[PDB]
Formats: structure tokens, sequence, C-alpha cells
């Protein structure tokens, strides 16, 4: 299937060189696969989730989304327009106020939650968790990260958007789950994206359009927005067989677009989430 004049975030996604404008992927779209975007929730209603999304759990008053933050990131994952995995479910954790702020007992009481909740949902093809947040360094978040990895979801995180090293901020930093740097649309590291060691893979993540609260779009940047193409991606790879939760990450990596990356530092690996997909 093709989407022209896709957002240049799904087009990089699937081809080998930048500029490109069309979003080719297979049909089957993420269908039967789960993601969990623990955020500042979902706008569940929004036309473009097309009744795939819904709220399951949240830690404030209230179970919408009154900041916009979180309808973006599930709207890369999975919205019919702005998605990666058009077919898949999306379920929303609201761990984040609706300033964009958490503590972190709530953060990792989110995860654990995903962790429980995914044995009473049908998942058949496998389940995925999105987190774009991240703070300080906290060996007790990047724990509850390690816990939910080792569960059986696939756990996407945020580097961090501090132009730093990705090691002195969680969950970023703990190495059993996909760590997300961000790329701008001309193939370079964003500006603003973490880099180290410990990342896993990039993304993009400057100027990407999505939904948005009041159902309506818009175009942001950050870390926060690579993660859910690379959560999309494995969301979609596991419908398709071609991996498992437990080693998607390493997977999305092997296969990636090698060195097409420019100012990446020394030690940063230099690979571009891409699905290969050949109609
Ligand atoms: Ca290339
Ligand atoms: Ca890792």
């Amino acid at each position: 299937a093709a989407q022209t004049n896709a957002p240049w975030g799904l087009a990089r996604i699937s081809s080998t060189s930048p500029g490109t404008s069309t979003y080719y992927y297979d049909e089957s779209a993420g269908q039967g696969s789960c993601v969990y975007v623990i955020d500042t929730g979902i706008e569940a209603s929004h036309p473009e989730f097309e009744g795939r999304a819904q709220m399951v759990k949240t830690y404030y008053y209230s179970s919408r989304d009154g900041n916009g933050h979180g309808t973006h990131c599930a709207g890369t994952v999975g919205s019919r327009t702005y998605g990666v995995a058009k077919k898949t479910q999306l379920f929303g954790v609201k761990v984040l106020d609706d300033n964009g702020s958490g503590q972190y007992s709530t953060i990792i009481a989110g995860m654990d939650f995903v962790a429980s909740d995914k044995n009473n949902r049908n998942c058949p093809k496998g389940v995925v968790a999105s987190l774009s947040l991240g703070g300080g360094y906290s060996s007790s978040v990047n724990s509850a990260a390690a816990r939910l990895q080792s569960s059986g979801v696939m756990v996407a995180v945020a580097a961090g958007n501090n132009n730093a090293d990705a090691r002195n901020y969680s969950p970023a930093s703990e190495p059993s789950v996909c760590t997300v740097g961000a790329s701008d649309r001309y193939d370079r590291r964003s500006s603003f994206s973490n880099y180290g060691s410990v990342l896993d893979i990039f993304g993009p993540g400057t100027d990407i359009l999505s939904t948005w609260i009041g159902g309506s779009t818009r175009s942001i940047s950050g870390t926060s927005m690579a993660t859910p193409h690379v959560a999309g991606l494995a969301a979609y790879l596991m419908t398709l067989g071609k991996t498992t939760a437990a080693s998607a990450c390493r997977y999305i990596a092997d296969t990636a677009n090698k060195g097409d990356l420019s100012n990446i530092p020394f030690g940063t690996v230099n690979l571009l989430a891409y699905n290969n997909y050949q109609a």
C-alpha cells in the first residue's frame, strides 16, 4: 500500500534516501498488535483513530488528555493519516498531568500497570509500550522499564532533548529497552537530541505532523516524536511475523539504514529506522 503526500517521517521510514513523500507499507498495518502510549492521555474520540483507541488507566482526576502531547504521540503510532501502524490497537495510560509533568512513583506505577493489564487484552501479534518521557537518572525508573520489557512488551523510550549523553537520563539509560534518538528531514541528528552509547536507533523527530486535542493536528519536535515512529514500526513488524517483543529493537537496528545520518558523535550508532518494504 502507498500513502502519497505523507508526513515526511513516514516517508523516511520506508525509504533508503531522504526527500521522498510516499509512505510504502504492507496492508496488514499492525492489525492484531497493541501499543500502550504512556503519556498525558489520548483524545480517543479523534476521527483519525477510527475507534481504535481507548483510555485504560489514569492516575489523575480525569482520563482526558488536557495537554496534547499524548494524543500527538499516539497519532504517530497509529492514526490513519499520521501513523506508522495504521490498524493497531491503542491503549492510553495517563501518567503525566495536563502540564506534561509527572512524578517518578506514578510513571513507575504506570509501567507496572501495563505489564499486568496486557494479560487482560487480546493482542495476538504482541504488545508494545511507547514512553515519550524522561528525566534525570533514577535506578528505580530504569528498573521498572526493565521489568516491563522482561514481561514480554517491546518497550521504546525517548533518548531525551538535552543535546547530551543519554546515560544521565531515565528511562533512556536502561540498556534493556529501545532508546530512540531524533533526526530531521535532511538526515541530520536533531539539534536537541541526546546521543551516546546507550542509544539503539534513530527515528524522525523534527517537525512531525500528527493529531492534536480538540480534533485538530499540529507539527512539533522532540525525541518524544521519534519514539512512536519506532514503537509503531515494532508493532508493524510483529504483525508481519518478522520479530517478537524480546528481539524487536535488535531486529530494527540490524535492518536499519546504516551511515545516512550526519552530526552523530563518535560512539553513537548511525542507524535510522527502516521498514524494508518491497511491493
Ligand atoms: Ca541511504
Ligand atoms: Ca537498548
